[PDB]
């Protein structure tokens, strides 16, 4: 057809549009009726178009994605595990990013230099990782993973997974981009067929246009509100309607990037003018020339069917912010003010952060600039501490040349490292003291408790850019940007004025320093050194294989209340330190999660001693005397980050099943590939029949089946007994991962020894 190169780090690895028309001409044949654009994308990167079992919410798809990311907190075990599975090279364009490892504390340069000594034992393993097996690896300070793919590697059309649960960014370009665990990730750089739940699919239809304060994130902010963190779960989110093209193409990759936080397995947005405007701006005119040839196979046909349609009115949309400790607690500006001082919530801001790959574009740094010169003119500056994350180092380099990064200086702000940073945690915050209660304002996505800090009661809300900077200057949650008055220095009274801002640069972005480094693809004879007193990385050894026996008096180690997210079950912030090593990080295994018997966290009783002690503890004394466990949780239990440790962890320190009302999507697939057994309960009343005490045995192993639910029989001290039943969603691929001891061992058997 056309030879149009993917991206310009791989000239010679081509755009498929002409295999995507044919697979998706295959299975409209099949089914007859009008496919949705995720449909169309999705079901057009089938492995067999032809034969695949296609129903929404039901049939698991073998798809082959077009190409893998990871970032460096997830790409150390990702490839720990690729190295066990002793495959020589990667089978399709991968890259690294070195973007979460970067601790905030002095700004900018300063930090990323720290950084480098600090981290140098990783980074130096992954970029070695990298050049052996044909990775593509961007050095620390490049840019936050998202911003970077956006930039250089999504286009229309793409099926890209990434080992992080915010890729869904991607979809801001009309790709369809998915969060997975890295073992998912190992499965497609090993080549092998990557399985999916097929999606339902909610179509959001966007009407008027944005003006004003309003802004791309206000959109997520209000459909998480509406949909709540559990009600995007299954389920592919396609915006679509009039009001699509009034937002830019980074405003699109905030909408589909927050996404994440109900639970959905991505969101797209249509391929339209904003979309090729964006790609031609950054060097890929050649991409939106095919895409506009291919055009009809980028957008939904007519009169496709959503599972579910919300309609939100752009026009009357007013400016939101959310939390504190779930982002789907929505409050408009004008009443966050009111809510706090009712429920208790600290008033004085403290910090204003804008950020993260939600919001770290050129545009949302010229809309907050634009808010900022505006106090500047008035003599002001902030009154809370303000910092600042570029997303990438093209727009450090640009608003940087632009003019944008020097207003925000000049208000009060520290410009950090392009990194996560204070996102997950990476931030070494001395204004507070532990425990002490205290209000943030983001503009990040997820403000579950002790996230950016480690510290519980910071009370932390997550809004738009120009939001923040608004707030950061009045320095009070109290203060409506729509409303009311600031005092200049000159003693009147102003209103601030609603940024304006160009949404790309006018002239062309300066590409700042050089930071990427393609693989040798001649050399790759580096040997990867995983030094065997390493506290940071530990090669993996593999879980042991299915005894082939029922599960008979399982002790139960903790019975969760409530909400309990991977940052619960795995923590980051301090912990990134250890995600190459297993064992070492398996000390922070449910120290977030609360006991159900005392309503603490960290605080189980042992039941040997009789004593109440911290979890990771409690599980390895369990481990060490050969007492097999169990989680017992609640709703949407994994909800958040990808993170496989999650999963991993609980393997590792004995655990064998974890039976809750729901899971959260990735978190039980990434269950399942680690060889322990998520159910839940076929009547999630019976999570209350169960009490710490009583000891469980899952019977009916040896005839495990797809469809077909499992007998828990619940011992209680009296000798009474209760047999209930428990649901799972394993076809017969994951029965195997099951009886091997994880999927990497059962690839390994597939190898044939
Ligand atoms: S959500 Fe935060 S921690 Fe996760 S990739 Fe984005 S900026 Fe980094």
């Amino acid at each position: 057809r056309a030879k149009v190169a993917m991206s310009h780090f791989e000239p010679h690895e081509y755009i498929r549009y002409d295999l995507l028309e044919k697979n998706i001409d295959i299975v409209r044949k099949r089914l007859n009726r009008p496919l949705t654009l995720s449909e169309k994308i999705v079901y057009g990167h089938l492995d067999d178009p032809a034969n695949q079992e296609i129903e929404r919410g039901k049939t698991y798809l073998r798809l082959r994605p077009d190409r893998v990311a990871m970032q460096d907190a997830t790409a150390q075990m990702a490839m720990l595990q690729f190295i066990s599975s002793g495959l020589p090279k990667v089978a399709v364009p991968s890259t690294i990013h070195c973007d979460h490892l970067i601790e905030a504390q002095l700004g900018g340069e300063k930090d990323l230099r720290r950084a480098k000594d600090i981290n140098q034992e990783v980074y130096n393993f992954l970029a070695t990782a990298g050049a052996k097996y044909g990775v593509g690896f961007w050095r620390p300070g490049s840019g936050i993973i998202h911003q970077i793919i956006l930039e250089n590697y999504a286009y229309p059309g793409v099926l890209l997974i990434g080992t992080d649960s915010h890729t869904p960014n991607g979809g801001g370009l009309g790709g369809i981009c998915i969060g997975v665990g890295g073992a998912d990730a190992v499965d497609v750089m090993a080549g092998i067929p990557w399985e999916l739940k097929c999606p339902k699919v909610i179509g959001v239809k966007l009407t008027g246009s944005l003006s004003g304060w309003t802004s791309p994130k206000d959109v997520i902010l209000k459909v998480a509100g509406i949909l709540t963190v559990k009600g995007g779960t299954g389920a592919i989110v396609e915006y679509h309607g009039p009001g699509v093209d009034s937002i830019s193409c980074t405003g699109m990759a905030t909408i589909c990037n927050m996404g994440a936080e109900i639970g959905a397995t991505t969101s797209v947005f249509p391929y339209n003018h904003r979309m090729k405007k964006y790609l031609s701006k950054t060097g890929r005119a050649d991409i939106a020339n095919l895409a506009d040839e291919f055009k009809d196979h980028l957008v939904p046909d007519p009169g496709c069917h959503y599972d579910q349609v919300i309609e939100i009115n752009l026009s009357e949309l007013k400016p939101h912010i959310n939390g504190p400790f779930t982002p789907d607690l929505a409050h408009p500006v004008a009443e966050v003010g009111s809510v706090a001082e009712k429920e208790g919530w600290p008033l004085d801001i403290r910090v204003g952060l804008i950020g993260s790959c939600t919001n770290s574009s050129y545009e949302d740094m010229g809309r907050s600039a634009a808010v900022a010169k505006q106090a500047l003119a008035h003599g002001l500056k902030c009154k809370s501490q303000f910092t600042i994350t570029p997303g990438s180092e093209q727009i450090r380099a640009t608003i940087e040349r632009d003019g944008y990064a020097q207003v925000l200086r000049d208000v009060g702000g520290i410009v950090l490292a392009n990194a996560c940073g204070p996102c997950i945690g990476q931030w070494d915050r001395k204004d507070i003291k532990k425990g002490e209660k205290n209000t943030i304002v983001t503009s990040y996505n997820r403000n579950f408790t002790g996230r950016n800090d480690a510290n519980p009661e910071t009370h932390a809300f997550v809004t738009s850019p120009e939001i923040v900077t608004a707030l950061a200057i009045a320095g009070t949650l109290k203060f409506n940007p729509e409303t009311d008055f600031l005092t200049g220095k000159d003693g009147k009274k102003f209103k601030l004025e609603a940024p304006d801002a160009d949404e790309l640069p006018r002239a062309e972005f300066d590409p700042g320093q050089d930071t990427y480094q393609h693989p040798p693809k001649d050399s790759s004879g580096q040997r990867v050194d995983v030094s065997p007193t390493s506290q940071r990385l530990q090669l993996l050894e593999p879980f042991d294989k299915w005894d082939g026996k029922d599960l008979e008096d399982l002790q139960i180690l903790i019975k969760v209340k409530g909400k309990c997210t991977t940052d619960h079950i795995s923590a980051a912030g301090p912990w990134l330190k250890f995600r190459g090593h297993l064992d070492n990080i398996s000390n922070n295994l449910l120290i977030g999660a609360i006991n159900i018997e005392n309503r603490k966290a960290n605080s189980v009783r042992n039941a040997v001693t009789q004593e109440f002690g911290p979890v990771p503890d409690t599980a390895r004394y369990y481990k060490q005397h050969g007492i097999r466990w169990v989680v017992i949780g609640d709703e949407n239990y994994g909800e958040g980050s990808s993170r496989e440790h999650s999963a991993l962890e609980p393997r590792h320190l004995g655990g064998r099943a974890i039976i809750t009302k729901s899971f959260a999507r990735i978190h039980e697939t990434n269950l399942k590939k680690q060889g322990l057994l998520p159910l839940t309960f076929a009547d999630p009343a019976d999570y209350n029949k169960i009490h710490p005490v009583d000891k469980l045995t899952i019977q009916g192993l040896k005839d495990f089946a797809p469809g077909k639910p499992l007998k828990c029989i619940i011992k209680h001290p009296n000798g009474t007994q209760e047999t209930i039943l428990l649901n799972h969603t394993f076809n017969e691929t994951q029965i195997e991962w099951f009886r091997a001891g994880s999927a990497l061992n059962r690839m390994k058997e597939l190898q044939q020894k």
